[PDB]
């Protein structure tokens, strides 16, 4: 067999059907709901799902569905992103339920079977393939099954993999409440951290608010128990110090779960976004880290059933993505180490906003909370024989980019690379770089050892 | 009399002594022991203090009682105080009782009647005056009355001055071990930061070590009960890693109190040092905002004895110093904000490390443990048309400074300040300055308002 399943179709699973539509891959996603669930969790995407998507052409679907924002945080404290020097994407708005219908309009469009209201009840691998069993009593096999399937992965516990980390006592709430004009929660519009905890208040609608709230090291419900609405209107006065009414749409529960599987892949069954790494919603880096995980894993896999991958190539998943979740992991603890309430860490607080007044802070702290890092390129415009072009439409395809800009190298000459020769530009200091189809740079001049990265990604040529 | 009382003959007691004898107060110290305390709680003086010593000459009368080192840190983060730019002074390695004993010997040589063994049991004030009663039956009597008596002050509880703040859960144990040749906890020589708290280990003689633990937020026996050596080398053990044994030679507990006095004065009364505020003992802070109230009140105290005080210069004490107060204590908290377990704060601890990395970030925390803003100058080499000498040596006797670098003002004339004219240099960034008696500017060019300042601090020509 040469079909890749995939558990899931949230975001992470989406975006990694789409990777594997685009590169020819036959692909099956299992999703039980039958849409994209509503309310939607999340509002905005940050710099690296930008990035991710624009070298795809996915942003120009978004167009329309939604804003760019040029704002972020650190723990709640205000970053300037616009004084970072580059290129670098800034932030997108958009409910997330919009994002999924378009990653599945896109993967449908490649050719990725998507199967909704289908549940994955049993999952099974043999050396010769993998099988999954549905709540209809069919069986689904394939090559390989990726556990796209969220924080409670079925997936991850049938692979027996342990899912590592904490899980905080913390009372969270959030739901969408229609409102009437001059509603005392409109005077909260923003996120921030007071006094006891953190509540958040955004507009969704032209009477409608999504209301958050957030108290670490309390007690609290267990998640499955109902949300009355006094219980968010007592968290809303406890926390903003205003009185919160209205009609309540959606009410729910949200964790603090800070967890990472300990392994990314087990023979033929590998783990992405939710199921991967389950952490707290911070300045986008928890959607971030899905999406940059499918993007890696995408190519490697189908490189993989196509025959052409290097022996190693699908084990660098775990192997990069686990070191990125660590980091993510280690980036959102750090801040929601200064999430307590303003008594324990008010001063911290207060220390750390005078040092994001340093320019390099600021930098540094606008980098890590976009995810973004060196590791990929700015998209920079660029001068072809062909013409005007940009670094991240050279990634459309899905291949590996050899990109010149005046280093002058002998056209390297390999099937899966695409050598482009551009004019020299400073808005990227390298004068050559070897991109891997998911834009992650290999290799850049003046560095030794081209052909060992040629060949340790792509293959010998 | 018109004879200023000092209840305490600590560091900050004896500071302030030494500040008054200069200017020729007639000042008694009351201290309940014969001598000062050994073992000595602090083995080191930060760049506050040596600065505020030194334009005195006190570090010349320390040369042979401990040696310069150029280290610091935040909350045992590693900082590289040598990077900095300025002269600012680096910090000095001395026990405190030696630093008592100097500034004792100077106090006495100035003509300060110091009297040891005297238990101060009550404290008054009359519009007229002050009154405080001893153990053995007798008044003294004074115009103003001094509160430098420590932590638990009866000063400040007999003027009902409130000690705000907090008392976290904290189990800190302290003493000096004479240990064996080879002992496993000379494997830990310095303050650091383990998985459940911190510990320092310290050679003090040449076969005896100060060990010190500490754990944040666990259950802890009161600070006034009697520590058993089975505690220390249980706590050494569990937060070290390592076998503690030898004889002790002194036990005690400490806490991680951080409270400030809600005022610095009340009628003929006021508080400096740990008295005014108790913070947690890192760095140096505890100590030097001490040694500056002392600093800052003395001139203040002198010109209100002598007469030519103007109406609110002592209330600019309170003003100050708990401004500065507040932000030393805001500064140590933010740093115990950290030094809970690895589990709670690691990646925060992480973050903040790689962020002191960057030469601006280092520079904000070197000079914030050290106490040092731009509020004083460096202790920078001059040329007069008396020859060589510095900006110090200017404020040995403790007058006053009209500064000029190069502005070429006409002399100043004023009873209380010295005019001193100076060539040009580069290592001060104003080309004059006006220094009150404790080192502070009032006015630098091209500001406008000398007049001003000169009437403020030093009252009419
Ligand atoms: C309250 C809240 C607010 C948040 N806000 C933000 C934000 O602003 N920005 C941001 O970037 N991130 C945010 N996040 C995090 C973000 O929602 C997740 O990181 C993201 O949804 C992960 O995507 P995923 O596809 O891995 O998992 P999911 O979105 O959970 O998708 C997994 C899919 O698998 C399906 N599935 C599960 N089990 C089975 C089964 N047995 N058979 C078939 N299908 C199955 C589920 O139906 C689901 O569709 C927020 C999270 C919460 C809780
Ligand atoms: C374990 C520990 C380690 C420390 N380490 C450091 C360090 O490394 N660096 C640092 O800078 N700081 C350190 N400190 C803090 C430092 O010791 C204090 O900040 C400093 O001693 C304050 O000086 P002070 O003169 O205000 O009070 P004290 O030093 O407490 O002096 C007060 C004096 O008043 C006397 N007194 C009190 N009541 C009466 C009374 N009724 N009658 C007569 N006399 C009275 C006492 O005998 C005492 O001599 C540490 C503290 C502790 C507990």
């Amino acid at each position: 067999s040469d079909t890749v399943i995939i558990a899931g179709g949230g975001p992470v699973g989406l975006m990694l059907a789409c990777e594997l539509g685009l590169a020819g891959v036959d692909t099956v996603v299992l999703e039980r709901h039958d849409a994209p669930r509503e309310p939607s969790r999340g509002g905005a995407i940050n710099a690296t799902v930008v990035e991710l998507f624009t070298q795809r052409g996915i942003m120009e679907s978004l167009r329309d569905d939604g804003f760019e924002f040029r704002m972020a945080h650190f723990a709640h404290i205000p970053l300037a992103p616009e004084r970072v020097p580059g290129d670098r994407a800034f932030s997108f708005a958009v409910p997330h339920a919009q994002v999924e219908r378009r990653l599945e309009e896109r993967a449908r469009s490649l050719g990725v079977r998507v199967r909704r209201s289908t549940e994955i009840t049993s999952v099974r691998q043999t050396p010769d393939g993998v099988q999954v069993t549905t709540g209809d009593g069919e069986v689904v096999e394939g090559a390989y099954l990726v556990g796209c399937d969220g924080s409670a992965s079925l997936v991850r516990e049938q692979a027996g993999i342990p899912f590592p980390g904490v899980d905080p006592d913390f009372h969270g709430l959030w739901g969408d409440i229609k409102v009437e004009p001059g509603a005392p929660v409109l005077e909260r519009i923003g996120a921030r951290q007071y006094e006891l905890g953190l509540c958040m208040v955004a507009p969704i609608g032209p009477d409608t608010v999504r209301v958050i709230t957030g108290e670490f090291d309390v007690p609290s419900p267990p998640a499955d128990q109902e949300v009355g609405f006094d219980e968010l209107r007592a968290a809303v006065a406890r926390i903003a110090g205003v009185e919160l009414d209205g009609v309540p749409g959606w009410l729910s529960r949200w964790t603090a779960t800070s967890r990472q599987a300990e392994r990314y892949r087990e023979g033929r069954i590998l783990l992405a976004g939710d199921a991967a790494h389950t952490l707290f919603p911070l300045g986008g880096q928890a959607l971030g880290t899905g999406i940059e995980d499918a993007v890696n894993l995408g190519w490697k896999l189908a490189a993989t059933v196509q025959g052409w991958a290097p022996p190693s190539l699908l084990d660098s998943y775990h192997e990069e993505r686990h070191a990125a979740g660590a980091r993510a992991c280690a980036s959102t603890r750090a801040q929601t180490t200064i999430m307590r309430s303003l008594a324990r860490v008010g001063e911290l607080r207060a220390l750390l906003t005078e040092l994001a007044g340093l320019e390099e802070v600021n930098a540094y702290l606008v980098r890590m909370v976009g995810g973004i890092d060196g590791s990929r390129l700015p998209d920079v415009p660029l001068v072809t024989a062909e013409g005007e072009t940009s670094v991240y439409r050279l990634l459309e395809a899905g291949r590996g980019v050899l990109l010149d800009l005046g280093a002058g190298l002998p056209a390297v000459r390999h099937p899966q690379v695409t050598y482009v020769r551009a004019e020299p530009t400073n808005r990227l200091d390298a004068t050559a770089v070897l991109l891997r189809p998911d834009g992650v740079v290999a290799w850049r001049a003046p560095q030794d050892g081209l052909e060992a990265a040629l060949e340790t990604w792509f293959g010998p040529a």
